[PDB]
């Protein structure tokens, strides 16, 4: 199956871009990572960093989860994301999204050997 790191990569990576600047970012982007395939996935985020920096975030600052796990860790640093946010006219499988950016730092969980994300927390 699909890892849960790999996953991770796919909902929440995308190096290739600085920022949403096209208000159509999300629409694209949730469809082509697949998530809006079963069902319009309601809130997702994208982060605009490497791989190595968003992967580092694994040895910054410990923060609770918000589930209570205490896994959960906070970027040093802002960094560039995109919130994917679906419209209340979207209706599967026409999923429509709101995309805003923003430079925040981000909480991912990390699990693993080797200690990687694997979860998209929050963005404070
Ligand atoms: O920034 C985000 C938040 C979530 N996600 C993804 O969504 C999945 C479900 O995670 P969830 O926290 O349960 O979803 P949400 O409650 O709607 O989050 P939220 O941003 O809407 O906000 P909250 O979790 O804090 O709940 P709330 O809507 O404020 O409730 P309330 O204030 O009225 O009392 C996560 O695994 C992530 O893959 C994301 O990519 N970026």
């Amino acid at each position: 199956k699909e890892t849960a790191a790999a996953k991770f990569e796919r909902q929440h990576m995308d190096s290739s871009t600085s920022a949403a600047s096209s208000s159509n970012y999300c629409n694209q982007m949730m469809k082509s990572r697949n998530l809006t395939k079963d069902r319009c996935k309601p809130v997702n985020t994208f982060v605009h960093e490497s791989l190595a920096d968003v992967q580092a975030v694994c040895s910054q600052k410990n923060v609770a989860c918000k589930n209570g796990q205490t896994n959960c860790y906070q970027s040093y640093s802002t960094m560039s994301i995109t919130d994917c946010r679906e419209t209340g006219s979207s209706k599967y499988p026409n999923c429509a999204y709101k995309t805003t950016q923003a430079n925040k730092h981000i909480i991912v969980a990390c699990e693993g050997n080797p200690y990687v994300p694997v979860h998209f927390d929050a963005s404070v």
